């Protein structure tokens, strides 16, 4: 029955969950591919000959030669109009032996509303104001009169969700049916709701647990923890939030790296130092099995061997036997090495 | 690694939660009790002499001989009124080698403001009305100016709370210290916010993953998850929701007992049959190792025994290894049985 | 052939037997109960809802799922009107397919005469003055000319028993049919006619072979002796008797529990500390294949913890191989438990 | 433990106890004899050389050449004068190095009074009027004042049995250091106060259960039960009592004999035609391994053979494997056949 393979980011993320997903898609093949995304932020993968994927909606994984079934948990919160663009881009590989099936308690965002409604905390707390918390605290009201907000709900007066839009039932034989399975987290462990940072966090915990809650996923189907990290942790840009004791920010001058900015608000991501208090902390609540270490273009190989070190000591102290068998060196599938070949 | 037992409800809510933790933690001597329960439950144990415990704030496992620690979780929305209360009438349990740690996120509900903001869902979905998801709300809202939600902030001018309330590292540490845990489920799994009777639910999920999560318990952590029953099913009072399709309501009078009433609403409850659709839901999604079959009391022995077999049935065909390893037959730590004693 | 099952008292009577045999009725469900019980013993059991029985005739076995047969031995001395009271009350229990058995030879107590004269052993020798010796007597005269004290000749005349009085055949083969047997004895070890406190005992020897003597069952038909022991043992009040050289006299108080009535008298109980002596003896004479450790409420875990092991090493010391198996906790069936699930 | 070879009789009494008792004692040399006799009767051994024993109180089996201990147990009933003339006339085998133990309990007979009590039901019943149960009576009443019938307070002022009157301890810890023991029964089983011809019968059971207890022998230590039979039984003259259906009432004439009487009282013996239903009953309680068929003499060769043969059929129609092992041709010794030898 173990047959879920999660990926996780263990730092505040953007950390390559995208591009990891993709590569792990491609070699593994798996046939379901699941996710609970919210509009905070869009994942990227570029494939081998420069085919590029940016998703909010859809999981990354739809390049796995063997897909067979698309799942969106009963935690995502989405954009119709976002879901058909993405859908419409992937026509090739959604084809007629793809089933695509949304959980029927799945948020849709009401664009209009939910954004301006996170105005005031896209200043205050860095957030990014898509409108995420604000459509969640609309399906927790519960008012039996509001038919607008779940997606079995929104299905009955728009037809673009109704063929995806499935029953309870249908999710966990799906499910069930699955023969190997990748599901994709979300956002980063240290930019959960429940730790250190609050309220400078989002809006739900970024841990194995309550991805697997959102997704729907019985525990003892869980395979493999795969966990993301970055040489240098980035956060995303103003007045996001604080860092941990052993770290420092930096500029992208001292890398000798130009700015990176988010793709649609084009806020400077703001850049820090390797922290080790954050890995012993991602280590103890997420214990991957298996870790992806990105961003490693930005060293020398000294400094990023260093690290990989660091890591998998961080691992042993809160009693994880987390392997770094991943490095990234840039933002394609061609740049994801075995690290038992580079070092 | 593996030394969490973990206590949930297979139906919807008040089966025997309280007894079966106040059980376990006799027999078994957990050091460490943990939570994370919101005002709309109530939990009740009775032990061999007669005392009895009610609790809607601390774990019901307080009886545990070799008590050292009481947690309540991230996910806690509770009274300060109610928890020192309950302090006090187990002041004797709760002595100076007793450290009582109630995470820096655990919500502090504002009974007047959450109460009144959930006025309307009491009468429309049959909720308990007690503010459980208008103060879960104002935590998610994050702004930087509120002070007053979440304990970390409450602690700095309300000083009942604040030696308790402790820092993220001395939660993980604690848990790391920790030689076993009894940690408790509550609501019940088909009042999960993702299970098919929204809006007719509860603000959460009830399902073993999102437990650990509201409790930040890493998933390796996990041991054995025991499951808890009812021969007829309860709902509250109220147009509370609908039943499954092969379950019909019955009335206290069929049943030939005194009508039950509602833990914190002194309301009437809602009776059905046993459903085995209920169960292979449940078992499915939160796959119990132990199952506890509680109020066998309200059948003869052949009614259920068949019970405990169909249990067994529904679990088997979930690929759940469950087995129900106790039964009830009344309301105190004496009227739990080993099922290998009497069939 | 080995079917009977044997409840006997280690002591100096009231530790139990009551309950144990109703417990054990409940559990094994005996097709056949019987006893040879006198007017200065009274019995209690209190089943799981609370229903309870106080009886100076009829077997506490009665309870039995599978009651086919209730037998009252040779060896009985009965008040009519206590055993007409004992009947109605159990009615429902004792319904058109139970048979009552009355040996012939049975002894019928004539209240006044009985009663007076005892008067003046019940002040010397602390005797219950229930008028069982003098009835004994009476039985043992065998004038001829006597009508009035054996049932066979009482049933001539009275016709409140004449239905269940039958005949040595009808009684042998009873016994003979019996698929499986409870048999009740009654007072204890060490009121014994033949045992060291002589006057200050009873009118017969309280031992396996006098049991099984006065309810005519035949050797080869025993199976396992139940030997019942308290860990404070008890005497009625008044000048009793004596004690054993190793055990002192205690008060209830020092006990810190409300003063104990004796059964049929409404008078205080006389208490002791455990004897290793009276144990050894017990042992060595009634050789128990099963021990009932009863009032262990009385004592801490370590207190009645070490008891256990006293009995089980004064056991082996007189060649009896007697296991501990049950521990009580509590007047009713709930407090009975096994002693492989609490040590 | 099981060391006990146990002698009793299945039918009414004088059918040869003593003679099997003293040749088992002859061919298996027992270190213990033991017994608890009434003055009911004497029991006669005569051996091979032609010295006669005729004993009321002491064992016929002190004839044994590894004799060690000589016990008279707590059910005894005795005339010191008669115990000191026993004694004296076996003195050559009770010396000093063979211990008698009188047990603290056994009752001393007043020859005067009690006597004189049973004088009325030595006519009415035809009882022998030795004073057996006025002794009995005298010790069931308990008086505290009464320092004049158990032996343990006669030695206090009779020094004729002080030096064999033990403690209870004492009578325990012999039993114990026993290596081998003959226990002798008395009277016979359809003369049990419980049998069906009551008041016709003597003061006690005379079945194998009862023998054990008033001799203190714990249930465990019964190794073989060897009951005795006549041809012809016999009843003790005059207004006795009843007989069984298939039995019918005969003359000494009849069977060619002298007619015989008792040995003090010179009552002629009624003598009876074998029952096959008083040997149905005998084998049902007294359940003998072996049988000792006896006064074969009075009969020819298919007359005891038939017989024989009818005893084995009872005994299997009661569950009972008694196979006859002795068949006696005489008084004496010489005159005990084994069965396998003469059919
Ligand atoms: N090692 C790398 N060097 C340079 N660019 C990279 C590398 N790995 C990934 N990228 C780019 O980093 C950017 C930031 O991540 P973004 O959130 O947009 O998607 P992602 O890489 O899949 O990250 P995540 O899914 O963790 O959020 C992406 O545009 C991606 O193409
Ligand atoms: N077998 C039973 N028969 C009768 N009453 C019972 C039985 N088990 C529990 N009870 C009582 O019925 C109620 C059912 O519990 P509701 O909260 O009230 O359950 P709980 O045991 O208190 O805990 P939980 O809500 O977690 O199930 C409680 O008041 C409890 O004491
Ligand atoms: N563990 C116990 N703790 C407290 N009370 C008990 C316990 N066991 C029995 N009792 C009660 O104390 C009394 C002791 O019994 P006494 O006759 O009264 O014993 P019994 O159980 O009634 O039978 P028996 O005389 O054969 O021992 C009874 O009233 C009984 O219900
Ligand atoms: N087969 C026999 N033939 C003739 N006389 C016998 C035979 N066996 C025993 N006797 C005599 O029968 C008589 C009657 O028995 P009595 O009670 O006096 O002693 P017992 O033979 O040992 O009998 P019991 O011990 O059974 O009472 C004795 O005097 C005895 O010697
Ligand atoms: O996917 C993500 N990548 C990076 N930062 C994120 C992501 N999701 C949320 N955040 C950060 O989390 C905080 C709150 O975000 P919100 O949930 O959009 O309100 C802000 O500081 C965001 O920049
Ligand atoms: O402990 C509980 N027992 C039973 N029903 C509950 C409990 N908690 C919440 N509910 C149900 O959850 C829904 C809303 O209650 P609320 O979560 O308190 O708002 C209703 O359908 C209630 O009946
Ligand atoms: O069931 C009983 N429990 C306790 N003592 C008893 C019981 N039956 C008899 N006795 C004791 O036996 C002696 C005489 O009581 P009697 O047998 O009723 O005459 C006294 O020492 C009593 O205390
Ligand atoms: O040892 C015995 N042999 C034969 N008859 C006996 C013996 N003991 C008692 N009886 C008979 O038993 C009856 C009652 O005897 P009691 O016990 O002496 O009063 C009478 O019919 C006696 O003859
Ligand atoms: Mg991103
Ligand atoms: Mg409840
Ligand atoms: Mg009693
Ligand atoms: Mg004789």
């Amino acid at each position: 029955m173990e047959n879920v393979d999660l990926v996780i980011d263990l730092q505040f993320g953007s950390t390559g969950k995208g591009l990891i997903a993709g590569y792990l898609a491609e070699k593994n093949g798996y046939d379901t591919v699941i996710n609970a995304n919210m509009p905070n932020a869009g994942h990227t993968y570029i494939n081998a000959e420069g085919r590029k994927w940016m998703h909010k909606v859809l999981p990354n994984g739809i390049v796995s030669p063997n897909l067979k079934r698309v799942m969106l948990g009963a935690g995502s919160v989405f954009s119709i109009n976002r879901l058909m663009e993405e859908i419409e881009m992937s026509k090739d590989l959604l084809h007629d032996k793809v089933a695509i099936l949304i959980h029927p308690m799945a948020t849709v965002l009401d664009e209009e509303a939910h954004k301006k409604a996170e105005v005031g905390i896209a200043t205050s707390i860095g957030s990014t104001g898509q409108g995420s918390m604000a459509a969640m605290v609309e399906k927790l009201q519960r008012d039996p009169t509001n038919n607008t907000i779940v997606a079995r709900d929104v299905a009955q007066y728009d037809g673009r969700i109704a063929q995806y839009v499935c029953t309870v039932e249908e999710w966990d034989m799906a499910l069930m049916a699955s023969e190997r399975i990748l599901a994709e987290g979300a956002q980063g462990f240290s930019l959960s709701l429940n730790q250190e940072f609050y309220p400078y966090c989002t809006s739900r915990d970024c841990t194995p647990a309550r991805f697997l809650a959102d997704m729907g996923i019985p525990l003892p189907m869980l395979n493999k923890v795969i966990g993301t990290a970055r040489c240098h942790p980035i956060r995303v840009g103003g007045t996001s939030g604080g860092h941990y004791p052993d770290q420092e920010e930096l500029t992208w001058e001292q890398l000798g790296q130009v700015p990176e900015l988010t793709t649609v608000t084009k806020k400077v991501r703001r850049v820090f130092s390797f922290s080790f208090i954050q890995m012993q902390k991602a280590m103890w609540t997420c214990q991957p099995d298996e870790v992806f270490l990105n961003f490693c273009n930005y060293l020398s190989p000294m400094g990023w061997q260093d690290i990989v070190h660091q890591i998998e000591v961080a691992a042993q102290s809160r009693y994880c036997d987390a392997e770094v068998k991943y490095l990234g060196f840039g933002p394609t599938f061609n740049d994801v090495e075995l690290r038992e070949d580079v070092m």
